[PDB]
């Protein structure tokens, strides 16, 4: 995990003998306010505070712009924010970097035309096709007012979180383990997508590597022993649903517990390397694949023979193991790289682990009544979705973490001992259903606490357009206990469950919960704690991915200012137009 | 100012031995009705009545179409209107000129298929990609009914005014004086825009020319003397806000009054020439630059040394000076050529002078209450915009002209003596603020009467798309006198002020007055008397400039009939599509 | 360094200066370790080391400094080493990449993904390991992923443990480096228009999209009133001025006055105009690069300049109609010395012909030699020469020639008075001897401007470029809907017989400077005849450099995805990214247009 910085660029009126000198402090202050707001509010996936850099001076004329540019280049700046309380020149003071986002915050004061620079400099951005965000506060502020108003903070932080996400993906890899899984689209990996849109590389390992490392001892054995121990004490084997002649013996299941632990270790070591492997004389294997995100093909070839990926998938995505509480490793079942990236967007925006799930069933109220007798009320009133992965899910997905007595998924550094324990307690691990996975393994079974605000997310590849994003904000549901159990046993009671109801709007594909599912573009979703729809819209716009479907309210949509020039009425079409024309960042 | 004509083309059923002869008069009459409606209702910027030409005969077969075409070519026709009460052939009778607008008015009668030609001939236009407007009245009329119904007149006149505007720009120049002003986008002049969209040329003069003409006596000295005299008697020097050591002596200010007068003269002579200059033996300079519109870079290089452009800018845009009441010369501060064209659209559509202004502040109700104590009511109820140029503004912008006891900006030929006097009385000219303009000059200070209906307009260049138009209909505001003075002194009390509130619609960027400002694409606006939004939409469509933002009601949107084929539901997207595909007129 | 109040003032010596873009050198290696990788480490890192030595010991920045190279933190075997590398280059100001290897490496795992900079790959032509094999493989990935890369592959199999770079490889590495560096040097700098459009000249209608999209460059502009403001307000170094005036009096011979009788200026006026043009120089120079002395004299805003690597003075019409012209200014900006000493030139366009300026800059940055700005004035056919002079042309002039002669100004370096091995050349400033500076000054005078064209006055530059010097005439033109296209014509300056020279000169504009130019004809395309070459020249201006740099420009242009519409470079010298050949191998021109078309400018 690198530390992309935000460059704060304080532009000023270049005229001296009065004007410039009188604005120096006020201008430099706006920069500091912003550096501070970011560095005290946002954190990298590793929990360290975000870092900003200010331009070496205020920017009144081009050479100051150049020096600012000089400094940012060697400072690993992934986005810029310009701030000004006055009029400044524009093409003379603007950042020209075409490969990063930019925001301009123009102080809404009267003494000095701050808003006038803002709009002028953004005209130049639109005219020169360098997308920039415009941040203009609602209320005239006093020339001395030191505060960042609330509307401005919201825009600054949305921007910064979105920008940071682009900053963190850049130059990292997606690691495929295997390749295509059962003809699943997102598992037919498209490097052009990663390269053009995300600035990302593609790495690739045949699953035989897993076997190789196992046969040849290419993993930490002190670590294996500590892990076996930890797993026995912490991980409860669940009910075996397997038919008589497929039920594995206790010996065989025990051997498989060892195996799937080894799998988890190897996956980790693949993604990020492991110094320990150099100590054991596997100097090459030790470096890893530089993967911020990976996936495991699994079915059919691997899972037909060897224990499945559930354990590995589950724990890679979970914020702890025998080594302690930690960042997750964003990881995709069935090597669904599109779902992986969907999860990755969510993760970089929140610093929270991410649920991978099949969108399994839509339950209409009529069908629940028929099958269960129960009439749905509250959030489930309008029907809902059975989100359930084919074996694995982040343990944080239980929703056992708590804030203000409500369920959440937390960044790892905020997790309490008791919370980790609760996730463990409320999960068991049923043997793999051997008709689907002759090779065995152990799935992950739990039920996500209800009444938890979440966003469900999917990237899809549309031929001849590229990626499109769909967003669905909603809430998890708790159902009556009898209702849950009827719908569970009828579906896959061996796998983890989340009951999801999306917020309806009466607009678009959100007229009804059916319409949502009927417009979902894959069998998979990434599900995050939090209502992060607006954040995703912004990120999408930074990366020029059109948003085909969302239920974020129009007022929170925050896009580079030049999107408006493609239209203000038909935001969706304006969006496709802008993305179409600008194309990906790294064409 | 040339006199573009409208070609009226009366098409008829070619079948004789009865049918044709029986329709001759009725058809020829429709033409005359239309020629008359236009020539008695519309006027050129010089006040002369618009001129029409009818085809040399009715058009029943191609050779009549050809003769019509022959005649129009040598008749300086800038748009056509076909009129018919009957069925006619279509591809046989249609105008093929691809570089001008066309309208078809099909009489809504029953005896004879007039509406049937209308729709057929427009199909051909759409099929052959020659955009045409369709003008069809709501109510069946009697075969003898000689009247142009109201819905038809509205469409005919909207079309004609829009068409005439394209007619008047064509083959004229924009003159830059200087080039880029303080990195302002619209001042980085794009000749492709002028050439491709407006059929216009680009002329260019370094500001040194101004100095040259001054040192070398290249202006009318009899005119200078009459002007000095007139300015002393009519122009009141305003309060000097300059700090002690910058305040200029009375001698020095007097020298500067002479200078800025000379500036005004030279600008005029540059734009349009001056026979007087040939008499004084400056035969070359006398021809001018053929500019229908120009701009003056001003800052930073000129204004840092010499008296600023305010006076010149102000009077060029004002409908009188020491030589009497007259057409304005559309003229842009800071050489903002985009604002200049915005003003020019407005001007050719109305024959009224045009306010150039920075969109300075958005005043929310919360902020007014905080700063002033006052709670806004009436039109200002929902917040408003401080429109204020950095020194200059058409004196007609005072709003001292009156119709039915309401403030207006009038075409010059309608101005009364007392009205001109009132504009003068209610304006003074404060010395230039020398921290911004070391070189001095005198700004233009007044406050625009409130409760005046206006449209604010801006053209923006969107990279890889081209120009896009934004329209904002609203009203000027009168604020409580204490309220005005607080907001003024706090901003720039030395410059001219217009308080603007746009009409909100709940659609698009017009949900709130903030949203309007937040979606304004430049620091500048052109502001015209009148609600001319619908006229601008039409003109935009003629020139294939997409409209990105407007608050004109959907029912008044009047575009070539083939726009509907790009869609009837999503008018904005249909619009971008059509403009995208057709491209500019002179590609 | 920071102002006591707000914000920046020139460190300095000057404010904006010549950047030091690095070439990043990536040694890639086989990832396998139970013997193989270790066995190749040394030979691999040597390749890298020796390439960095080749570049740093041969090539210099415009300021005379050795070019800087950066090596990857390690040999590159798997992605994470590539990431460590990219991580280093991102903060080391790397303008281009060279991958070297003697062995097989894992293509897409090891490749550089930067889309905004050139990449070359050199595969050791050895037998022991698949070096070329990596070369072809990784180049295939570049073409598949649309990230252009150059392929350097030596003609003759080398022994493992030969550490000499073969001559043919050297040629390619240095052509690449030279071109790559020109890209890196232009990037993030600005073009400053002084004035804007001059007499309706195309390239003087400055096009920011070109600068931004193609060159990664900014556009600055001041109206020429800024000169008058500075002159009137003393915004220029007056101590400097006094030295300059004295040096000019001593070193600048005023030329014969050709003016119409009633337009001839008095000695008093001429002397005033002399002071004026010197201040114009100082001011134009100050505008471009800034001046610490301006800060000292209290003009802190001004002191900073316009970050201008290249600039232009509009002049005509409205300045030169009134004040002395910019000939003196344009001349000395492009000349490699003045009162302050021998010095890099400041690349500078007459008539604000920005495209000429960019053509000049291409040349400057490829060669470190100053640049001739010319009107391509007249094509002299042998028949017209015979008719007009009675002389039958021979040697390099035999097939006719072009009269190259700017409308007043030209680099004094373009006299061709500097010398190497008996031959006339133009040199980088740091190689110029005293004799040579002196020679130039002695072979140039400065005629009063022609007041029928320049009522304001001033002084033109007049000299004759020495014949028999290899030169390249260059021009970028803008094609609507395509973008920039580049035309190149290699040839020689000519020494005409003296009678022929004076007859032709005096019919033309003997007040201006002359280069007589013969382009190498090839029988191909527009180089069938000297006439054909002029008839296909796309502008009234050209940029002429010493040397034959056609191949270097071709490589440059491919890097910036600028097509070459016309060049006389031998086909075997054409050195473009490997993927250009996937666009075709017979029609190199069309392939080049398709490739530029598709890839587009670096920074769209
Ligand atoms: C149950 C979990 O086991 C290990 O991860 C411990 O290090 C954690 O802190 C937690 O107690
Ligand atoms: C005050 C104005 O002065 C001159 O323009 C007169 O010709 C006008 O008619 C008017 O009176
Ligand atoms: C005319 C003189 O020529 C050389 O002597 C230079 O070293 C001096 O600086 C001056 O340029
Ligand atoms: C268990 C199932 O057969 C799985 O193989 C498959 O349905 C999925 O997980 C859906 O992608
Ligand atoms: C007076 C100001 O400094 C002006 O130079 C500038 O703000 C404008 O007029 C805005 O375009
Ligand atoms: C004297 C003429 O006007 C010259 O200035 C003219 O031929 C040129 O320089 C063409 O660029
Ligand atoms: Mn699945
Ligand atoms: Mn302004
Ligand atoms: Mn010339």
């Amino acid at each position: 995990i690198q530390h992309p910085r935000i460059g704060i660029r304080p532009t000023i009126d270049g005229r001296r003998q009065g004007v410039r000198e009188s604005l120096e402090v006020q201008t430099m202050n706006m920069a500091k306010s912003v550096a501070d707001l970011i560095s005290s509010t946002l954190k990298y996936p590793d929990g360290e505070p975000v870092e900003c850099v200010i331009s070496p001076s205020t920017i009144g004329r081009v050479p100051e712009a150049a020096a600012s540019h000089e400094l940012f280049k060697k400072s690993n700046v992934c986005a810029t924010i310009t701030v000004t309380p006055c009029w400044c020149y524009g093409s003379e003071t603007m950042d020209m970097s075409p490969d990063i986002p930019h925001a301009i915050w123009g102080f809404n004061g009267t003494e000095r035309p701050g808003a006038v620079y803002l709009a002028a400099v953004l005209a130049s951005h639109a005219q020169k096709g360098i997308p920039a965000f415009g941040i203009y506060g609602r209320d005239v502020q006093e020339a001395s007012d030191t505060d960042i108003p609330e509307d401005v903070k919201e825009k600054l932080l949305r921007y910064a979180r979105a920008a940071l996400a682009t900053g963190l993906m850049r130059d990292t890899a997606y690691l495929s383990m295997g390749s295509v899984s059962m003809g699943i689209g997102g598992s037919i990996v498209n490097p052009d997508f990663f390269q053009e849109y995300l600035g990302m590389r593609n790495e690739s390992v045949d699953m035989t590597e897993f076997t190789r490392r196992m046969d040849r001892g290419i993993y930490d054995p002190e670590e294996f022993e500590r892990a076996l121990k930890w797993v026995k004490e912490n991980v409860k084997e669940g009910f075996d649903h397997n038919r008589e002649d497929l039920v594995l013996s206790r010996e065989e299941k025990d051997r498989q517990w060892e195996f799937v632990i080894k799998m988890f270790m190897i996956g980790r070591d693949l993604m990020v390397g492991n110094p320990r492997l150099a100590e054991l004389g596997f100097e090459e294997e030790a470096v890893g694949h530089h993967a911020l995100v990976a996936g495991f093909q699994g079915q059919r070839q691997w899972t037909d023979h060897f224990p499945n990926g559930d354990f590995m998938e589950t724990f890679l995505n979970t914020q702890f193991d025998w080594n302690g509480i930690r960042k997750p490793f964003v990881f995709a079942t069935e090597n669904d790289s599109l779902n992986g990236v969907s999860m990755l967007f969510n993760y970089l925006l929140t610093n929270t682990p991410q649920i991978f799930a099949d969108v399994r069933t839509y339950w209409s109220p009529e069908a629940v009544k028929r099958v269960t007798g129960h009439t749905l009320e509250g959030r489930a009133a309008a029907g809902f979705l059975h989100l359930i992965n084919s074996g694995s899910c982040t343990l944080d997905g239980t929703g056992q973490a708590t804030r203000d007595g409500k369920p959440i998924m937390k960044p790892f550094w905020e997790l309490e001992e008791s919370e980790v324990q609760a996730m463990l307690e409320n999960t068991d691990f049923p043997p793999a259903n051997r008709e689907y996975f002759r090779g065995g393994g152990f799935s992950t079974r739990f039920l996500t606490k209800g009444d938890m605000p979440v966003t469900m997310v999917r990237l899809n590849l549309l031929k001849g357009v590229g990626p499109v994003l769909q967003i669905a904000e909603g809430y998890t549901l708790e159902l009556p206990e009898d209702v849950h159990h009827t719908l569970d046993n009828r579906t896959d009671p061996g796998w983890p469950t989340t009951w999801f109801a999306p917020r309806l709007t009466g607009k678009g594909a959100f007229k009804s919960v059916y319409d949502v599912m009927n417009n979902w573009g894959a069998n998979h979703g990434a599900i995050t704690y939090g209502h992060i729809g607006a954040d995703l819209i912004t990120l999408a716009s930074m990366l020029r991915i059109p948003v085909n479907m969302h239920n974020v309210p129009e007022e929170d949509i925050f896009r580079p200012k030049n999107w408006s020039l493609f239209g203000t009425e038909d935001l969706e079409s304006a969006d496709y137009r802008a993305c179409q024309l600008l194309g990906p960042l790294h064409k």
